[PDB]
């Protein structure tokens, strides 16, 4: 019979405990100081629908250390009891039995919203409205304490000036400027600004603004420190790209690199930096354990998977390793690459954009759509050159194999390596 | 017969003297400015109990760079001299022989308390607690500096408006007052509000509210340096999070990743640092030195010590190896593993939670408390698969070994090798 | 016939929206509270030429994220449909049809003017521009509306004050001075200097007050923010320096390292600090791919190439090769290096500056100008002692080659491998 | 006959340039704006020694690109053309031909000044010492102008205030009031914290108290900025504690390590941190090159060196290799150590400190002040156990070698080997 924690209505209880909290402690210290009808029913209704919210603590589900969803409401109060139902519960004793300061479970009330804040952060605008709130509090309560000066004061204040600027000289001001103008004094001495029209004159309210001014110091100092903290964690990664820029500059200066070289350098440096963004995806690859690598490395594999016909015939382990096996080389448009005369180690399959193979004025090979090229692996196996140079042209993102590599992962399994030879279709073999 | 310094009456002694410094840095300027009955008998018990302290520090001993505790008080004592005791000798010094700028004794008090800040420090909040104790002081000399001023001026200074303000024409404010609106004047232009009701009108005291303009501002920035240093200290942290976070989720868009692989990536993203939180424990594991090393690596193998019958037989330094060798792998629950047909170097033990095994719906070996799977090692000695497929379930904490790095560690002694071998225990081994 | 969008015309139109932009954000309110000729004519030419605007924009094309060229103006219609364009047609429909504050299509003009602001952006210095500019734009809005309180209060407002400070009762002050104190307070309140000429006095003003005052804090703040932001972006390389620097000084005072092994090590990390400034260039250099790195590495190959007989013959492949296999090795003037006795297996070449090498108090092989030295490679193979020990001189840049590197890179091309060593051209041999 | 730069006559010579700049910046805007005898005499000898200082310029060697110090000034005169010397010699330019405004060769001597700005910086107090006095030539200027709208307004202006407020009613007040007041309200709208005592009233004023408004912003955020750079730049090393500590800490509570085992690790942690301070002195010692870093580690060849009578006969590459090849073990005192039944292959000898050897309650070897122990290595060449455990005592500061490593880079000199072998001390080996 018991409700869980997070049932939708306990959201919405919480939501109007929130707005009933904000209202007590707003409401209660300005009657306090500066003041029939329902609003005495209004306030003991807040207490019981708060020894609601406490009979609802109870029978609705808690979340333990060992267990996050536990039953037995008994258990729930057990935990409970001596610790925060404390705090709410008095929170929950009406104090009917003036003298408004004893309305100190309001502050309590506070303390466990505070408790609710983890919840209530979701980024960091957040934090500053809810610094900007407590500041409206602050400044409310000590407004609040500077009237109850004035009014002891009086029996050369505050409130003798203020009746004589704003003309009904004593008569009196009403109570919306007997306010207005203690907010004004409020803020005039927190953020700082110091106007003349209203400022203490005998001995109480000077300590009082002693105090007000410290207050002020401090709090203004961590709203400083948070906007400062949250500006620089996005120029991090402008710096991140500026020290990057600075880094190459200094290595391009260092070594003289005449125009051409260094023209190329610094191109592909913001090629890169257009898409990778500073961060390498292959750290980030490697720290993905394992399993999880060979899927996310099996993505990849939409483009040589369902084109290459020995492929579909193959086991899925063989998959996944032949394909973690492979790299996919990103190079930019107009790239010269492998020449010939060098090893033939180096085995190439073709995986996107398109490129031409020039060996002295000979084009051939125009492909690039999920093609292949390179050398046959049974009888040749030897290093040297294939057919010759490589041509320059649009997307160079081709496709590096290696030719140990791929006959030790091969030859583990036989019967794919047979399917595989027999269906060896290469769409320019290089000779 | 010599006391040692750690001692806790000296340590008291320690604290007494704070409070005495404190004592006498406020009061002798507040007498010597705007100032029979025991306080000067108390005044030269302070000098006479600061003998007695220097006779103490003779008596107690020291730490040198060489020897921490080193008896023979004659060495503390030639240790002393041309350093800090010619500082507290001078604080020992009665200067009674008015003038009381004199007194400058009490500011080597504050020289050599600032000595014994370092051990005062424990956290970063006494910092800013010792911040805001030199910023009173501060206050209290430029208010008792800024009342010797006003009394020179005097024969339309400050004074004759504060005889006007608070009504006591001139009679006289009382030394109240006359006070109380110094130092609230000295917070007026060091915390840069700037009120009107008390403010410069002679050259001397514009003149020297220029100076006090000048220190708020620099002590005014010192403070903010330091609450951002804090404040930045804690979001440091933050920030780690939000890039490694973005980080992933530059390589998720980058890479398109449709919605099941994405999804599965991230949420084991939050996954880990969930307990990880960023850091690996794989560093701070390889950085303590080998013995240690072990060791706290042999703490984690409280799960196949005692229900591995070989185990018990074997000696320490294999327990130490064989327990260095093992891999721990943490796995969320609802992973696929190692298929069939692939490599059986990866030998696989059980450690936490519990797995099954379905090899064409064919569901096999539901433990997963400390039990064993895998191959036999004598006769196999085959890559290929086991049986088949593994099923996800809860925690999938397995336990890796290898096929070579354990055949090293246990052949290199024969009688653990013969007594592992033939209490071969595996709980089902997947044929 | 359609334009294209980078065409200077264009950019020259942008411009000029930027201009008239600011200067109706700039007149609008300010003849809407403190206030026939041609500036109505002038007003409406502007939403005119901003028509024009959008006819070109639909003309002209745009970048879309796959194509960032594309032709058929219809296609950029329907692109703009439901977005920007209907900002800027709302900013292009006059609304003549006197109420003032219905010009809200000034504000959509800066916005979409902000949408152009990262195109403007070059560096850090025009990010400070733009925020004095919003500065003052901010200014210049809470001056008109503070303006317009102060005539709504006129039937003991700051206008009657106004009218008696500078001498003008009421009568009244000219519209220069009811506007230039008008920003001078607004100023008063926003960075928080508060003088005390003019002051709220009734109760709407006090209010407006607390108004500015936040938002004075809350921008004041950003600043603040943005300036720590980019000074500590520089002394961030500045602290990279410092904490090198004291890493060495760590090392040094940890292990003593009396005087001449010390100041040798300090002035050698000057020397360091002096070119490399604290990055290494051999991260950089493995930075770039494959290619790209030869490349590079190729072009500090102007030493030994041209100068090494051999070299000529070699093919391309070869040079690329051999050269990334070179390690031209700094060290400052006054080094002592490789003695007698040791391995020979580290085979070196002569690259730059001079040095000498003195066995006994035989010094030969003056040389260092792209010259050669080292032992024979063909039948000797033998480590031990090539002549002796070498002596310091200036720029100790020597030219690291190994003798298992050199011989299998080489050994692949048996051609340029007989060429080699048919000119076996070596200096001076040191035997 | 031509002096070089770095005579100590020339940095004299630059100092009385610095006072001479100093004063005339000072004293031409006060004489300008508020204001026979030797000044005038003065003030052209200043042009006169500055004439003098080019000639000395022209004189003395100058610092190229290329080379630092080059003889024949005619260089050094065609190098400063068009350039510096443009600037000096306007400064160098008498303007006598009142209009003190034409005085800007003091403002280019500032400049040229501000040229050696960055060899008058030596750690950062200075930056803030420059800093301070730029604050202080920014107020005097503003003070200046301030001071001529002043007397232009007198034909209800600030001036007549003044003279209300100091009574002199007009008579006048004297020229020392006339500036005090001046400098007062500078900085009293530069640190914002605007006084009530003088403030602007006609329409001219108010312009210039906005531009003084905007000033104090700007600088005021600069110094907060560089402030909280040096302080971060400090709680940065504090930082890096902090978070090592709390790694450390993560992996304590991560894997529960019972009270034993965890205090050990964090007292090593403390043990560590003492004297590594984080800095790992291996990352250094790898960081410099190879000869300087066998040097280095010849340095701590102080304790086997000596006392190793084979070692005396080696020849000098034999004591670096065999010395670099060595591992000097840190361990605080309290550890325990290889057992027995482990492997062999680490040699061990002493180090520092002292240790003790338990096998079966059985001590030996309570040496350890430059000992040796261990196995011999001719025929033994069996892994297992030598004697057995190993107890713990006071500094456990051991000597790794290895087994294949000490055989391999021993052979490859056999008179060294011989006279090694037959000198085989070893003080007690655990048999």
């Amino acid at each position: 019979w018991t409700i869980l924690h997070y049932s939708p209505f306990k959201a919405v209880w919480d939501w109007l405990i929130l707005l009933l909290v904000i209202y007590t402690a707003v409401f209660t210290p300005y009657s306090a100081a500066f003041l029939c009808q329902p609003l005495a029913v209004v306030d003991l209704i807040v207490d019981i629908m708060f020894i609601v919210d406490i009979l609802i603590n109870f029978r609705t589900t808690y979340v333990n250390a060992n267990e996050e969803v536990v039953s037995h409401p008994g258990r729930i109060a057990v935990h409970y009891f001596k610790g925060w139902f404390l705090i709410d519960m008095v929170a929950a004793i009406p104090f009917d039995l003036l003298i408004g300061l004893l309305k100190t479970a309001r502050l309590l009330r506070l303390v466990r919203v505070a408790r609710k804040l983890d919840r209530y952060s979701e980024y960091g605008a957040a934090v500053l409205f809810l610094l900007m709130c407590t500041f409206a509090l602050i400044a409310h309560w000590l407004a609040c304490i500077w009237y109850a000066i004035g009014n002891m004061e009086q029996p050369i204040g505050w409130l003798h000036n203020l009746g004589d600027q704003i003309g009904k000289p004593y008569g009196g001001p009403s109570i919306k400027d007997k306010y207005v103008t203690a907010l004004y004094f409020t803020f005039s001495s927190l953020t700082s600004v110091g106007f003349g029209n209203v400022s203490p004159n005998t001995n109480s309210e000077k300590i009082f603004s002693i105090c007000v001014m410290l207050i002020g110091s401090l709090m203004y100092a961590s709203i400083f420190g948070n906007v400062s903290a949250i500006i620089q964690r996005l120029y991090s990664g402008t710096a991140r790209y500026h020290t990057q820029m600075l880094r190459v500059r200094e290595f391009i200066r260092f070594h003289q690199i005449p125009n051409p070289l260094r023209q190329r350098l610094e191109e592909y440096f913001q090629h890169a930096w257009s898409y990778t963004n500073g961060i390498d995806m292959n750290a980030v690859l490697k720290g993905f354990p394992e399993c999880l690598q060979a899927d996310i490395c099996l993505h990849l594999n939409r483009s040589l998977l369902q084109h290459c016909k020995p492929f579909r015939g193959a086991t899925k382990g063989c998959l996944r390793a032949l394909a973690m096996k492979f790299k996919t080389t990103h190079a930019p448009p107009g790239d010269t690459l492998v020449h010939a005369g060098d090893l033939l180690t180096a085995l190439y399959f073709i995986s996107r954009g398109s490129i031409e193979i020039l060996r002295g004025d000979v084009v051939v090979a125009i492909l690039g759509k999920n093609d292949i090229f390179g050398e046959p692996l049974n009888l040749y196996a030897r290093p040297g050159k294939s057919n010759g140079d490589v041509r320059a042209l649009t997307y160079c993102d081709l496709h590096k194999i290696h030719r140990d590599d791929l006959l030790e992962v091969l030859d583990m399994y036989p019967e794919f390596s047979d399917h595989f030879w027999s269906s060896l279709e290469i769409t320019f073999n290089l000779r």
